[PDB]
């Protein structure tokens, strides 16, 4: 359902927002162009601004 790989060490300033670096990949459901990809794992829900991350879904 549409995979990315983080590529920029994030920090979460948010409670919902999740803190993630390089390397982490996550399950997107919805692309939200509002300028906030929402995404969830492991049960966690983790979201961050579109700009930090690239679209690419890998295997």
């Amino acid at each position: 359902m549409k995979a990315a790989r983080l590529k920029f060490d994030f920090q979460a300033q948010s409670p919902k927002e999740l803190t993630l670096q390089k390397g982490d990949i996550v399950y997107i459901h919805k692309e939200v162009d509002k300028n906030w990809l929402e995404g969830e794992h492991h049960g966690r829900l983790g979201i961050f601004p579109a700009n930090y991350v690239e679209v690419l879904p890998l295997e």
